[PDB]
C-alpha cells in the first residue's frame, strides 16, 4: 500500500471533518458553519470575499452560510469604513462564546479519536512532521 | 515551537496542499474544484450529480453549475439514467479522461515535490506511515 502525501493528507482531513460534524452535534452546528465562525473570530473582522480565500469555499454557499450564521445571531455585518459598499462580517458575543463552546466540547474528544490508533510516542512524530511541511 | 493540535495541523496542511494544486494548474486552464470533480467522475465510472454532492460534500447548485462548465470544456458527458428517467448519469469523455490523468502527473511529481521540501526521504516515509495508521 503506497499512498502519496497529498492524497493521505485528504483522506485524513476528510476523516476529521466527519469527526467534527460528529462531536458538533449537540450544538446544532455543521464542521462547515463550525470552520466559518473560527476564521471570522482570527480576525477581529473580515470581508466575504476576504473569507472566501481562507476557508477555500464556493462564494455563492458561503454568501447563503453567512446568512443562515445571522439569523442565528451569531455573525453580525458591520458595513466596510474603507469599501462602503463592501461588509466587514465579524462575530456578535453569542457568536464568540458559541464558537468557544464548539472548541471546548469537539477539543480533547476529536484529537484523542484520530490518534487512537497511534502511540503518543508516535503522535508526537507525527505533529513534528507536519510542522515540517507548513513553511 | 508551539504545540498546535493534530485536527488544526492537518487542516493548515491540507489548505497548502489545495492552494499549491491550483498554482499547479493555472497552466492547463483548469481549477481546483474542476480536477476534484473529474477525479470523483473518474473513480466512479458512472455517477449521478446526488450521488457526487456526496462525495464532493459540496453545493448542488455550484456542481450542477460546474458540471455544466465541463459540459462546454467536452470532458463531461451526460448519460439519461436507465433507472430513474428523471436523472443522469455524468462521466468523462476520452478528452476529460486523458486531461484528468494528464493533471494528474503535472501535478502529481511537483505537488509532492513542493510539499515534502524541508524533508528527508526518511522523514516523508515516516510521515506517510503515521497518516496512513490514523485512517483505520
Amino acid at each position: 500500500e503506497i499512498i502519496p502525501l497529498g492524497r493521505l493528507i485528504h483522506m485524513v482531513n476528510q476523516k476529521k471533518d466527519r469527526l467534527l460534524n460528529e462531536y458538533l452535534s449537540p450544538l446544532d452546528i455543521t464542521a462547515a458553519q463550525f470552520k466559518v465562525l473560527c476564521s471570522i473570530r482570527c480576525a477581529a473582522c473580515i470581508t466575504p470575499v476576504e473569507l472566501k480565500k481562507v476557508l477555500s469555499v464556493d462564494l455563492g454557499a458561503l454568501t447563503r452560510m453567512l446568512d443562515r450564521l445571522v439569523c442565528k445571531g451569531w455573525v453580525e455585518r458591520l458595513p466596510n469604513p474603507n469599501d462602503k459598499r463592501g461588509v466587514l462580517v465579524k462575530l456578535t458575543t453569542g457568536g464568540a462564546a458559541i464558537c468557544e463552546q464548539c472548541h471546548q466540547l469537539v477539543g480533547q474528544d476529536l484529537h484523542q479519536e484520530l490518534t487512537k490508533n497511534l502511540t503518543a510516542d508516535e503522535v508526537a512524530t507525527l505533529e513534528y512532521l507536519l510542522k515540517k511541511v507548513l513553511p
